[PDB]
């Protein structure tokens, strides 16, 4: 007999972001990667685990970045535009991810990198409304899955609508602004905002919006710890069908013959103090059920949420683990919303 009749008022304004859209300003933007060269994309092909060859001119692409053995080190977004190949690693990885790309650009290899990251801005727009505010700022029109260089310059990036488990988790549009017309897109924004009913996500509310999505994100479920296909998320960012890259082997076996042991799963709990990643026990015989990697408040359901791993003799919904104080967990369906 769990509480989820709550009523959980810092996260409430997700509901709006669901009903209309949501803006977000991220602390830390994704860094601003390129990728150049006449052997770009050989290159790139035999690093990421998504097919960048069949991409399309305006389309955009979700990769990882595994070791030999397939472990997640990176995901990233990935466009075309021009002779370049845009990426866009995690927040907070700028350096990390270039030192992984040379780690594999060999002698007379024709692809150098440039680091963009500080010529933009990152603007986030999210919900059902997210291209009818890009249509007020820019002209020509947008769809789920697109790459496109903005007129003045800079990017958008609009998501695929399908995530994980092949989920529709809603519309991501994630803006780079350049530098100096930043203050202006700000201001723009913030009229469309308080005339169209939209509204403006702080850090706690962005990610309890995520986590009502079943968005898993790196580091917290996506990291070298998980495989693409534990995550939920190798339909989306593997592809099965290309030539050599790194990690493919083990992916391909993991896929065709192999047993996935846990899988990405959604949890619920009642009503900042537990270290993450945390065990969930088997109330039956204590042993360990799989792992929690985060946490948010839900207003709409009333409860805590959360994402994380579930071992596969504990994957119905509705079955109910312990945290390592007791506290129970219930698995639940995802999108939470
Ligand atoms: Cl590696
Ligand atoms: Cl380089
Ligand atoms: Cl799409
Ligand atoms: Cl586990």
């Amino acid at each position: 007999n769990l509480y989820f009749q709550g009523m959980l008022t810092e996260v409430s304004d997700t509901r709006i972001a669901h009903k209309k859209f949501g803006l977000f300003y991220p602390s830390v933007s994704r860094p601003s990667i390129f990728v150049e060269g006449e052997d770009r994309k050989n290159f790139l092909q035999g690093i990421a685990s998504q097919d960048i060859l069949k991409q399309d001119e305006k389309s955009l692409s979700y990769s990882f970045f595994l070791n030999p053995k397939a472990r997640i080190l990176f995901d990233a977004w990935c466009g075309n535009f021009e002779d370049k190949i845009a990426l866009f690693p995690p927040a907070g990885t700028r350096e990390e991810f270039v030192n992984h790309l040379k780690k594999y650009l060999f002698f007379r290899t024709k692809a150098k990198i440039t680091d963009m990251s500080d010529h933009f801005r990152e603007i986030r727009l999210v919900g059902p409304e997210t291209i009818s505010v890009l249509l007020s700022l820019f002209d020509n029109n947008f769809s789920g899955s697109s790459f496109r260089m903005l007129k003045n310059g800079g990017y958008v990036l609009i998501h695929p609508t399908s995530f994980q488990h092949n989920l529709d988790v809603g519309l991501q549009a994630d803006l780079f602004i350049p530098i100096d017309q930043f203050e202006t897109t700000q201001k723009s924004l913030e009229d469309f905002t308080s005339n169209k009913g939209g509204v403006l996500l702080d850090e706690s509310s962005y990610l309890a919006y995520l986590t009502e999505k079943g968005i898993p994100l790196f580091p917290s479920e996506l990291n070298d710890s998980f495989f693409p296909a534990e995550a939920g998320l190798d339909s989306v960012g593997v592809s099965y069908n290309k030539g050599c890259y790194v990690g493919q082997e083990p992916v391909t076996r993991l896929k065709f013959q192999g047993h996935l042991n846990r899988s990405l799963a959604g949890f619920r709990l009642e009503g900042p103090k537990m270290e993450f990643p945390v065990t969930l026990f088997n109330p039956k015989d204590g042993n360990e059920a799989g792992i929690l990697t985060r946490t948010s408040s839900s207003d709409i359901l009333g409860s805590g949420i959360g994402l994380g791993y579930i071992k596969r003799n504990f994957s119905e919904n509705g079955t109910e683990l312990l945290l390592p104080d007791a506290q129970l967990v219930r698995v639940h369906s995802l999108p939470f919303v």
